[PDB]
């Protein structure tokens, strides 16, 4: 009787950027946006203050977006026989 706390499988999973409209709508990607701005400013308060480009800003948003996303699929991943699928087609 080992102990269970969770378990998941761990691996590169490419062309996500594209799923970010499938796992969250628009709107909430806006919202989700503006978060990051505020976020940044908190990282900037804790490093990196000083003169900063933009492009290192957008990929910091960028990442903190895609892990966000990561943990809501995860999140999705704790409910069995769960995944992603276009569920789109038609029976001819």
């Amino acid at each position: 009787n080992n102990p269970l706390q969770q378990q998941s499988s761990q691996n590169t999973v490419p062309n996500v950027l594209n799923q970010i409209n499938q796992i969250f709508s628009p709107e909430e990607q806006r919202s989700l946006l503006q978060e990051a701005i505020e976020t940044c400013k908190n990282f900037e308060k804790t490093q990196l203050g000083s003169t900063m480009t933009e492009p290192v800003k957008q990929s910091f948003i960028r990442k903190y977006i895609n892990q966000k996303a990561l943990r809501k699929i995860q999140a999705l991943r704790d409910v069995k026989n769960n995944n992603n699928a276009n569920n789109n087609g038609s029976n001819l």
